[PDB]
């Protein structure tokens, strides 16, 4: 049961937690005589949006920034290191161990509201599959996906619930007094002392106190801090309580996270509590250890976080790719639109690649990916006549890489290239002989034609390339994978859009 | 705890005999409001409060009570059950027969004591840690008792909890209006369905809902009323609120389901391990739904009002199919009523190799043991009914075997016991091991000894109505010898006068079976 | 706390130390020009054996017979009874409290080591309990001693410094003067704290003999422990170590441990594994009246320290004692059960597990003696007046202990349903076996034969007339599995708890 879990989170984190009513009711009264309420509604109005823009991410944001100016609950940026100490080497393990877990589960959860899921041409058994992901994540051309942003970064740590917010737009959209609010939450924390309130709990309790009747009973995922899900009414309340052991109370210092961190290994192995392999809903311990290593210096569960940076796994770090690893793979590539129309190029010969994309342009999504050669001889051959990568650079990507790719790509995909032989080469060589080729066979001058273009418009998306490349000499541009199928690209369609690119791969993967 | 999940599966069992309520429990609480005297709830709260309460206590108690029940819905209805192989099965009527046996016996020591009393005199601060530690544990001349009364009987069922009762008197008696009572017990009843609420809890409730601070935390659910406002009175009423969780509270019980819940019960019974308990205290689940139940086949056990119920759980539902250690565990806590000091009578009819009646008297306080026993010796017997006692075996078959044994045993230890003519009582006494007991031989002649034997008869007669032959001395009639009697009209004779209610030591229900 | 414990006790007893480096030393050169050293090997390789039986025992006892014979430095058996005088009435008290306490906990430290622990077919939470406690006291059942008679390991295990000293030099291959000048350094951190680690660590590299040091739980005096060469280098100098005790001396020792118990509150412990300095020092100080207690030869002694010296329901020791004994069980066996006397009142009580060869047996007092006396002439044979030797309490402790859902046997189940019904334990089911008598008792010579010196309580004769062999729980049990089987032990429970 996941309530037990927290009932033994709470008496092991019992010394951690605080009487925190007056705190929470003095930020609630300052938003209640600061901030705009018809902003909130608006903010309910975009989030009511089947598809939310960079307009919608806009009105999110700032709203989120007046609320976190008013409130004195607020977590702040605070980078942790865990050494050995009060964590021993095996806590270590243990805890690097998770956070990698939790990052694959976390990112398989959140990730595809924003890189969306292809939903078009594909099996009766594709599409009931990936209808099964897109309902478990809160989810409801072809492509689905709910925040369609230039910089998805803008999305971190913006939809986290707080009650003090809660409490404040119960009391005005609701339109009753804060007493009539803070009291109804006090009787709904005083049930959540003994067990998760559900929806029958929530009526009766409705019956005596007409507040709880905004409150939505029938999920935490795709939601704002403004709006009123069962959740975020039951964090209200466990902060009316005098005393309790509510480990919504926590709160987290530089001095205090190693002994907070070790009482929950100390639950995890007596209970068997885990990190979940699967999508949706936080357990207990992955929603613990998720917001505790956020930051430690604030209100792990409670705080105004919404001007944190960074996701858990960045800023707490412990001092082939994984069965994790490979699901989150796995999962991003459902962007892909397997009919469309995919350049694929690579630096590096086909038999020791080291640099490696895939484009798809009707979209704009792409792969890009690196890999340390076999060969170093013959890599700085061509780091001097190709593509200028240092090395050294590299040992910073990810390996493993090459081969999931590949074994993942979509059956009888077809695949565009100038260099024709070598990707057949390289496929041949990774077991994916079915894939179909087209040489599209441009001369070396036309192929070239748009270099300029795409490094002006792209020069972003890749940092890889600081050799000086010569030709037999003169001083060229380098050749980079990704760089060289969008102007392979461009040459073809007689022309480039400014267009804006889509990662599939997340960063986090590409680099270690 | 055990004991909630105990609770817990009770609930999930007999949901299909829970019902809605709530509206009918509100009902009866508004037409009390409107119809009783509140003045009087405060005055037998006065007479709760009270160490030492009489029968003019027992009255005003039982005549609130007869108004409550003359006002309200929900009652029970005096209604016998006889449990026969059925719906229950022959091994489970096994179960119930052995299990309202273990009941009874844990209730009478939880209860009786109250008005039978406990001697905490002259004894060994052993003794006297041992007879406290039992005084604590159920709510408690040198006697202690509770009530002090004519009649014990008038006690049953006269203090059970009622929910439109409690609803009532927080409301009228806290100068709230009813609906904020309701809305606390609604938040109340909420925490019950997931564990016992506590201190903590109701604490914590107080603060939205002041009302509730007139519940007494600190309070057993032992030697309390229907007035008093426990937070199991409380726990209670607020599970009526609800209309669902599958209270137990909410439960029904007719004649044609009464089985069906009887064997629901059994089921849970089986897979918890759920059993009575060889405490006395307060009830346990199994315990307490139990006893409600068998109370009667018509009403609602836990909720009703029940103090028009005239018997006992297991006298009210009997099982169609030497002590047992459950009695002999009632035995051993009746017997310390005796003042182990004080002038102790003994007599016995029958033979000392065979007796047939026994009766110890201590004069000061009026308490006294009496029973029976078979006879082994029938040509004897039959001698004895001609010329002394005049009881007819027939009726000695209803009594209970082994109390001889067991009574003697449970005797103090160098207790001093009085007689007219020590060699009977001394042969009896040694036979069972008790060489340890003195004994005074009186001598009164036999027409001094019988000196006042009308007088006696006259004021104690239905004491004993075992002796019905006719009875001569070699012929004329004359007036059969009780044990009993004996006792009494000794005493009398030597202190030169015989008025005074008497109290039994051992139940009525302990000597017969 | 433990430091400040001993330096406390350093001072009270001080002028019952003294130097006794020259004796230590002339019994290490005895050693040294005495003892087989390739026996002192061959020891030390038993002692790293997960198992070892009654060979390895008597190379032990063979080789601490030897070393006994060629040293001074010896304690000589010496019962001591303390009667009111020097110890005051409260002291003593206080003392055979104590006594019972230590006895709890070292019992369950050490007992375990030779009676063993279930270790098999068990739920996640006590497998998990039961390692805690393997781990805590240095150990489907773990034991490290499989032995014939637990009673011949008692007192082969202590450390003495000249052992340590002469072992050091002949098996470190060093001159005696280096072993001492490296454990007389070991005695001068020791005047100030107890050394660790890296003090040894640091020592080490100035005296490379210390790289033989590597708890003093399941070793013996041939293994080099931290704690033996602690113990030897305080001998090289206030020290505790110095002790001599005589029949004289003894009284006022113990009242000068007392006083420094009361003025520091030390304690003995409920907690089975290493020693405290009082536990210690009481344990080692109780074993003679007559020796040197930390430092002396013991390995002649017999008897355990609450046995060698005295004070002229079950306590929180023995219930400790008993829940842990209870471990050796397998919940899982073929489990016999029998009594004597009326289920309402027994008087005699077995468990077998025929598997293992493990039985619980004990004895309680009748409450009914006229009942008794028919069943002592008709069945049992006891003499009343034998059970007063007996420990009450045995019958509750241990019915309460059996591991919930057992499986046991017996035959008529009647009155074992009765028993377990009135304790409780309602969750026990039975096989009730169903032999005819004559079926039923086919073995009992056989049975009496092999085992009667298991029980000595059957003393009466015992009619049906004519004469017949009285009937015993625990033979019972036995015979009955035999029957079943065709074809025909370790106790449970300590004998010192089964009688008081
Ligand atoms: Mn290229
Ligand atoms: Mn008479
Ligand atoms: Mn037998
Ligand atoms: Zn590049
Ligand atoms: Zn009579
Ligand atoms: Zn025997």
């Amino acid at each position: 049961k996941s309530f037990l879990w927290t009932q033994s989170l709470r008496r092991e984190l019992s010394g951690y937690c605080s009487n925190i009513k007056l705190q929470v009711v003095k930020d609630a009264q300052a938003l209640l005589h600061g901030l705009d309420f018809s902003e909130v509604s608006n903010v309910q109005r975009l989030m009511r949006k089947e598809r939310r823009d960079d307009n919608d991410l806009k009105r999110l944001r700032d709203l989120n920034q007046a609320v976190n100016n008013l409130v004195e609950l607020k977590s702040t940026q605070q980078k942790s290191i865990l050494r050995v100490g009060t964590l021993t080497s095996d806590d270590l393990l243990i805890l690097a161990a998770d956070l990698e877990k939790l990052k694959s589960k976390v990112i398989r959860t959140e990730r595809p509201l924003s890189a969306g899921v292809y939903m078009g041409n594909l099996s009766s058994q594709q599409l009931d599959q990936r209808r099964a992901l897109l309902n478990m994540i809160g989810m409801s051309d072809g492509v689905v996906r709910v925040w369609d942003v230039k910089n998805a970064e803008l999305l971190n740590n913006q939809f986290g619930t707080m009650p003090s917010l809660t409490l404040a737009c119960l009391t005005k959209q609701g339109q009753v007094d804060l007493n009539d609010a803070v009291q109804a939450l006090t009787d709904l924390g005083l049930i959540y002392t003994a067990k998760y309130p559900n929806t029958s709990d929530l009526d009766r309790l409705t019956q005596s106190h007409p507040i709880l009747n905004m409150i939505d009973t029938k999920s935490s995922l795709n939601i704002s801090g403004y709006n009123f899900s069962l959740g975020a009414a039951v964090k209200a309340g466990a902060c009316m309580l005098d005393g309790g052991n509510m480990l919504e109370t926590i709160k987290v210092s530089p001095q205090t996270m190693d002994g907070i961190l070790k009482s929950i290994l100390k639950v995890k192995k007596a209970l068997g509590m885990f990190i979940s392999d699967t999508p949706g809903e936080r357990n207990p311990y992955e929603n613990i250890l998720y917001k505790i290593c956020l930051s430690g210096d604030g209100w792990p569960y409670i705080a105004s976080r919404t001007s944190i940076t960074g996701r858990a796994w960045e800023n707490t770090v412990v001092d082939g790719l994984t069965y994790s690893q490979l699901m989150t793979l796995k999962d991003a590539m459902l962007q892909l639109d397997p009919n469309a129309k995919t350049w694929m190029d690579i630096e590096g010969r086909p038999e020791d690649p080291v640099e490696i994309a895939l484009y798809q342009p009707s979209s704009g999504c792409y792969i890009h990916f690196f890999r340390e050669p076999t060969d170093l001889k013959q890599f700085k051959q061509d780091a001097k006549y190709s593509h200028g990568i240092d090395v050294t650079d590299l040992f910073a990507t990810q390996p493993g890489l090459t081969s999931a790719v590949i074994d993942a790509l979509p059956r009888n995909m077809v695949i565009t290239c100038q260099g024709s032989d070598d990707i057949r080469k390289l496929l041949e060589s990774q077991g994916r002989k079915d894939i179909k080729l087209i040489d599209i066979a441009l001369s070396k001058t036309d192929s070239r034609k748009y270099e300029n273009a795409v490094w002006d418009q792209y020069k972003d998306l890749c940092h890889m390339h600081t050799g000086v490349v010569v030709e037999k000499k003169e001083e060229i541009t380098p050749h980079c994978a990704l760089m060289d199928c969008i102007m392979f690209d461009a040459a073809v369609s007689g022309g480039l859009n400014t267009s804006v690119l889509r990662a599939v791969l997340p960063r986090d993967m590409v680099f270690r």
